[PDB]
Order: C-alpha cells, then sequence, then structure tokens
C-alpha cells in the first residue's frame, strides 16, 4: 500500500495545499532542532537536515516559490539557501510584514502562503497566511494556534514532512519519481 | 483546553516562582544536553537552544534578572550572554557564593532566587535558594534533591519550561500572547 | 543463542549478499543521520560513526571492494574514504552511470553490486543492482521500492548492519571474531 | 527511596566493582555516541559529555586510577583526558597489551581492571580483565561476550553509569554528596 502524505489529512488542508505558490519556513525550531553551537570565539553554527534539503528543492523545482524567514543576522542561513536556490530574507523584525511584502513581489494573496514556524516570533505569520504549519517540536503557544502539525521534528525530517505533503497535494509526485528512476 | 505552564504544579511552587526577581542557571546539562565538542585542538564547543533563548529574553523583559553560572572558563558561555542581554559568571569555584553575591549586588533574599542546575557542582546552590530546579536528564543525586523537575531535556527547552512557569505565575502570559499576535 | 545478522533475513537476500563483490554507499543519510552542520561561512561538516568504520574495514579486509558515492563536492567525504581506504567519487551527477562504470574496472555484473542509499538521487542505482538496501531512517520512496531495510539509522550503525550481514554471508565471521579475541 | 547504581545487579559484579582500582575506557562509542564529526579539511571532531567527565574525576578523585585506550591517534583524546586530569595511551594496536602494560606499571593484577568497550578493538581487553562493562549502544558481537550492560548509552552516560556502581561499591557515595553540598 503506497506511501501517501496525504492519508490521515483532512480535505481543507489539503485543499490549502493545493493552491499553495509561497511556502515560507522559519530557520531555527524548524529546519534545525533549535540547537546553536557556539564555539570558543561565540562564532555560532546550526544543523540543518538533507531530507528537508531535498524537498525544498522539489517545491522550487515544481514552480513553488520557497523563502527562509529568520529574525537572526545570520550569514548561515544565508550560504544555506544559496545551496539549495531559495530566497532568503534576514533580520525580519516582523515576519508577517516580511511575507505580506513577498505576496506582493510574487502577485500572490496571503491565502496562497504556507509558513511553518516553531515559536514566538512566527506567530504574527502563522497567524496571516493560508497555511500554517507547526513541527512536532513547536512551543505549545504555537502548536495551540495552528491546526497542522507534522508527525516528525523539526531538523529531523519535519520540513520534508511539509514538501511532501503540499507537492502530492499539487499532482506532482508520480513525476518526481520518474524523473529520478533513471 | 489552553496551554498552562502552571496545570500540574503545586500550589507552593507556583508561589515561589510569582516572587522571583533573579534567575540563575547553569550552563552545561541545563541549557545544554551535557555534550561537549571536543576538536582536534582541544578547542570545546557547546550547543544552546533558541527556545530557551527566547524564554530568557522574555524573563529580562518582564523584568526579572538573569545570569548563567559555570565553573568552566569558557567564552562560549560569555558570548551566548551577551547575544541574550543577560549577565555571567565564569569560573566559579562555589555557586552558593557567586549567587550570594548576586543577593547583595541586587538587594535580594535567597527566597527570591531560582536556580536550575543537573549535577554536583549546582548543589550548594540547589539547596539554598528559594527555587531550585532540575532538568529531566538531570544526576539522580541531584533530582532526588529537588522537587521540581521539567519534563523537557537540557537544551532541547528545559530552560523554556521554567521561563514560562515564572512568566505565568507572576501574569505576564497574556501580554506575551498578545505582543507576538500580529 | 549467537547472535547472527542472517536470521530473521530471507534466503534469497542472503544468496544475494553471498556473491557481493562491490559495496557502494551513498554518504548523506546513510553513513550520516542527514544532517549537515552549516557554520557562519556556509562550510559545512558531517558526522560518520565508527561502528560504520570498522564494518567497511571489514569488507575491505575480506577481499570486498568498497566506494562511496555522493553527489555533493566534499572534501569531507574523500577525507573519510583515505581513513578507512576506500575508493570515493564525488560531485556525480548519475549514481547509476557511476556505479556501472565501477563495474567495468573491476570486470563485475550488476549483479554482484551492493548499493545503500537513503533518498532520491540514489534511486536509479537502487533499481540497477543486485543487493539494494535502505536504512531505516530513508525516505518512504526509497523505502517502498527497496526490500532489505536495516533496523538502524544512517549515522547510528546501519552501513556495519550491512556490512556484518555480507560478512556473514561470506563466512567471514568466525575468523574476524578469533582475530580480535586476544 | 534513594537511587542506589548497586540495586538490581549482582553480588558477583559489585563485588568486582569493590576491587577495581584501574578504570580504562575507550573513547569512541563509549565516551562518545560513536560520531565522528569531519569538517571540509578532514579535521575530526567528537562529542563527550559532562555528566561521563563528573563521573571520571571522581574515581581520580576516590584514589582510582582511570585510563582513555584508543587506536585512533587523535589529539582530541589526549585534550579530553588532560581537562579531566586522566591518563589516556594513543594509538594503541591492542588493548589487552596496553592494560597489561598499566597492571605493571601500578603493580595491579587484572582481576582489579575495569575496562568499557563498545566493538571488535575492545575485546582483547573485554575478555582478560576482571571487570569488563558495555555501553547499551554496543555491537552484538561484543555485547553477547560481556554481562554488565549500562542502562544508558555511550555518550549519553554510559561512563557515568559506570564510575556511580564503582563509587558506590567502594562506600564512596555518601562522601562524595557531604564535600558538595557546602
Amino acid at each position: 500500500m503506497p506511501y501517501s502524505p496525504l492519508q490521515d489529512l483532512p480535505a481543507d488542508l489539503i485543499d490549502r495545499a493545493a493552491r499553495v505558490r509561497l511556502a515560507c519556513f522559519d530557520v531555527d525550531g524548524t529546519l534545525t532542532d533549535g540547537r546553536l553551537y557556539y564555539d570558543h570565539a561565540g562564532n555560532e553554527s546550526k544543523a540543518f537536515n538533507v531530507l528537508d534539503g531535498q524537498g525544498l528543492k522539489q517545491l522550487e523545482h515544481a514552480g513553488i516559490h520557497v523563502a527562509l524567514i529568520t529574525a537572526r543576522a545570520s550569514l548561515s542561513a544565508e550560504k544555506r539557501g544559496q545551496d539549495l536556490g531559495l530566497h532568503v530574507q534576514i533580520g525580519v523584525k516582523n515576519k508577517r510584514l516580511a511575507v505580506l511584502a513577498l505576496c506582493q513581489e510574487h502577485g500572490l494573496s496571503l491565502d496562497q502562503v504556507l509558513f511553518m514556524g516553531d515559536d514566538l516570533p512566527d506567530l504574527p505569520a502563522l497567524l496571516a497566511v493560508g497555511l500554517p504549519v507547526a513541527p512536532a517540536n513547536a512551543h505549545p503557544w504555537i502548536a495551540e494556534r495552528v491546526q497542522w502539525h507534522t508527525r516528525a521534528r523539526g531538523g529531523e525530517g519535519a520540513a520534508r514532512e511539509v514538501c511532501d505533503v503540499v507537492l502530492a497535494a499539487q499532482g506532482q509526485v508520480d513525476s518526481i519519481i520518474a524523473r529520478f528512476s533513471a
């Protein structure tokens, strides 16, 4: 019986995922397990996940715009966006306003936007977009306020889990597989 | 049913948390999962957690003084304190005395102090403060000697879990949520 | 009751493992838990596993050729191959073609090849070799398309688990144990 | 009911732990979760654990000699030994012979030695010492051949778990606690 990201998901959600044209992702706690590795000189590192990376490229490959949105002013996140070919917006005071800006740039509504975050700074956006989603490790204040929770944890495939849903809802999977079968 | 850091907590604890003016935290095993990454030249790194970071800022924002206290002489911990805007005391032979020094600096009693630690060097402080706490990963010798244990593990939101309680006990939640809702 | 990598495995698989002369391994998600540590300048690190290392040497010691195959252009993977004494092929657009090249270099058929991978870029190879395998953390699209799944996760002994099977199927165990018993 | 490392342990083991004068530890997979972090230039790091560190010092503080024994030629392990004040022997071809050498240096028998390891290179020693022990993540070939398994995993307190047993068997705990209570 074939894996389908869509079974056990409600019709309403699948319908929103089908119209997603812009997918935005918090960095820490969402593409990351929330950890910041500090070295002896205070320099910082984060761990991203390759399944998440593969998922994000596939969204881009399926004509969906992908954006990373972080309040931190980190070159890490920028370098990560470059490696996968995604937009990045760094040092953002308000994530809603950032998202709203990206809607105007691509000629989109908020109802065509997906946002994935894990904590308070993501909340303005989570409450404004057509399709908010939170990883399993999300702070309860965010979890409580978003219906769609991934089974997986941030930095352990939660973002891939989202990508798979969106791609499945947009009829993209069969062709993804066919491209990689030879 | 709204998430409340305070349900399933005894009245006595809530009442102590309500009077906390100074919150002190061990570094390793408390804001960290206990791990030290050693590089080929013996240089060390640690992992902090962004939920913990968000929690600590919120304590500071609510007018509660925050301090990190470590026996290790690490620039990591100092850099981390700077990034969040908190006091740091490094290389402490005795944590009780350090805490006691901080009480005098801010004109406080030990009854108005919270301390969170995971192992033996924290014990002198844990036994002296008004509100000791330990994360779930705490050594049993410490666990046994402190009533309040967080559900979460050090470096996986245990400190945020503490911050949430204190903030909740001090009536700070409703406004935290309002600030972030748009 | 002696541990045997071969119990609970079907005869057919054991028989294929017995004829393996070339063992190829994806890097990320297969010898790694899928994580990429990004530093402030975009420099990357990965974590390998020493049990996996011990397994790979033992394959080489038993006269089986070992190869690592990655699409990424990383010096990490090369350095890792050097440390264990195995062939490496980096930056591969198509893994099938790479494998096929290695068959010709060693005068082998695809039926004599094992390939272990976790995600889409491995699929062309997984579908072409005599003995595909996937770790437990493998993406479901890959899992679904390969019968042999290791109990262990990538970067947590999954590759050793494979090595053990192959070595067991090729009668190599008794002597491995004897070499190390004093 | 006070935590006792000794309950649920057989009398025979407790008796051997009571006479331990030399405690030797594999590095990788034993003080580490088996992971090797490779950076872009092939430089390696490992993660040690602070609970393990606290345990090792306490063994030293209780007059037990502690030694780290690795086949790898890593400055990491040396730097780690220095930080905790323990002997280190690096690049060891045969661990039994290394241990045997340390017995003669300290005027001890093999029956007064504890060895903790996780994989084949440790086996010669595990089979020669009075008290072998293996972490929960140990390779089955080693697990099968050693009776004492820690509940915890390497790099997640397995070595502390051992230290606690030995210290408890040697009547050391009460005084350890008393030293840290003020």
